[PDB]
């Protein structure tokens, strides 16, 4: 028992992290087979970042302008290309530590592990969720771009995020491994800002099931609700709408606990309307929305 | 910016995890050089667990009774011995992935990363603190014993915890790598229970400094307090006493933010006396005490 924000073991990703330097800009890259992936911003100067034309900047570079270091070893760059907002640096050597992998794009409301890295060296690992507004609430300092987010299933690493920047509210934006941004953000200097966000309802319900599995029951009640009435309440509290697919996805947790999904929705309605009256759930005094139903099943199945 | 419960990258520990089976009991072991460390409970039957004499149980075993599997490869056991509550299984082969390492015992109030493992396979990584009452609030299911806790400094893994059991409140107990339990717990069946706990004051103050570094300032005030008056309040709220060494340890964070330690203590006093009035700090509606001053400096230095 217990319930923690748990990341995937990071070793398979650690052995892919490298340092990429262009000019005076140093950031992280992801070395898979004989390619190193990194943010294309690495080819920019500070002055370049207002309306940069990356095609022009890149045509003015050659392979020797890219310094790739894998721990102690220099990797010889033998080709370079752009793919959306990422750069692909073809190298001399295939990474002998390449895991089985996929590039997947995730949905808002899905979670993933982040391996924060600086100068190609892994620093820490933590769990993040893609917010409805396509930002992530990460923990990143200068030099962290190029750090990646991922999930692991069996022995296969599904990379879903490369870090690019910090928005003015301190939340983070980046792309998928194909270089396509999550959300309406760009890799140039603008007044871009996170849009309005909402709470991920299905995840909050998953976490209430985790709490019941772990012995927190005080918020349960004998009541039930309809999906429509619940969604009226959700809309009032800036929660996203609950669909029948969400209800279906919560099926196994409902069966394990014997608490119907619409009964748990009645509990959530009460918690939104009344607050917690000084109590906690799984060690939190707020409703947590960064655990998916899958995260709960993975951690609480025993 | 941002502030997350961040674990150390787990790869160096992943390459040390193995499966140990004795009879019908399977658990995890830690393979370093040519020794595998695991909980001595592996030699028990269910009936053995009321007043077991482990010296008797072990003298009735031979090397061939221990099955050690490192992923796909069987490791031949060539010696066995007890060291307090852990078993040391000498094996045929030295682990080629052994990191630089130390066995350190930590203090209550210190944090560490936990690599949760099942059947020798790493499952997840998360950050934990040793509570004042020598339990940890982990996330562990059946089969997780033998999982370890650790910190990493430079390239050296300091192992500080091996998991043994779950107490009736759902919190966890285990030993150091020398097999000595943290706290007054034993590896036999008793009505043992976690003792009274307290909040780790110095860590809460560290986390308030993290919040200020990250732009949460609403809880600051122009007031200050004496150490004695603050500690009267701490005692009232089941917080541990703040020492001058704690104040000294908070020195760098105080200097970085320009908020004197006893000023931040005045803020903490107000928060304990008034609550939060519906606000949050670093995304929490409660005062967080599982970040050390070191954890804050490591993550918030930028
Ligand atoms: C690095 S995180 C990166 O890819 C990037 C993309 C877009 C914009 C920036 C930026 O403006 N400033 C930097 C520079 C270096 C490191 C972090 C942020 C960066
Ligand atoms: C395994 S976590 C372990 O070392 C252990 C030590 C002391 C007591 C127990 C126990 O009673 N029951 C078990 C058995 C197997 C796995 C977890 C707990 C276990």
């Amino acid at each position: 028992s217990g319930f923690r924000k748990m990341a995937f073991p990071s070793g398979k990703v650690e052995g892919c992290m490298v340092q990429v330097t262009c000019g005076t800009t140093t950031l992280n890259g992801l070395w898979l087979d004989d390619v190193v992936y990194c943010p294309r911003h690495v080819i920019c100067t500070s002055e370049d970042m207002l309306n940069p034309n990356y095609e022009d900047l890149l045509i003015r570079k050659s392979n020797h302008n890219f310094l790739v270091q894998a721990g102690n070893v220099q990797l010889r760059v033998i080709g370079h290309s752009m793919q959306n907002c990422v750069l692909k640096l073809k190298v001399d050597t295939a990474n002998p530590k390449t895991p089985k992998y996929k590039f997947v794009r995730i949905q808002p409301g899905q979670t993933f592990s982040v391996l924060a890295c600086y100068n190609g060296s892994p620093s820490g690992v933590y769990q993040c969720a893609m917010r409805p507004n396509f930002t992530i609430k990460g923990s990143f300092l200068n030099g962290s771009c190029g750090s990646v987010g991922f999930n692991i299933d069996y022995d296969c690493v599904s990379f879903c995020y490369m870090h690019h920047m910090e928005l003015p509210t301190g939340v983070h934006a980046g792309t998928d491994l194909e270089g396509n941004f999550y959300g309406p953000f760009v890799d140039r200097q603008t007044a871009q800002a996170a849009g309005t966000d909402t709470t991920i309802t299905v995840n909050v319900l998953a976490w209430l099931y985790a709490a019941v599995i772990n012995g927190d029951r005080w918020f349960l009640n004998r009541f039930t609700t309809t999906l429509n009435d619940f969604n009226l309440v959700a809309m009032k509290y800036n929660y996203e709408p609950l669909t029948q697919d969400h209800v279906d996805i919560l099926g196994p947790l409902s069966a394990q606990t014997g608490i119907a999904v619409l009964d748990m929705c009645a509990s959530l309605k009460e918690l939104l309307q009344n607050g917690m009256n000084g109590r906690t759930i799984l060690g939190s005094a707020l409703l947590e929305d960064e655990f998916t139903p899958f995260d709960v099943v993975r951690q609480c199945s025993g």
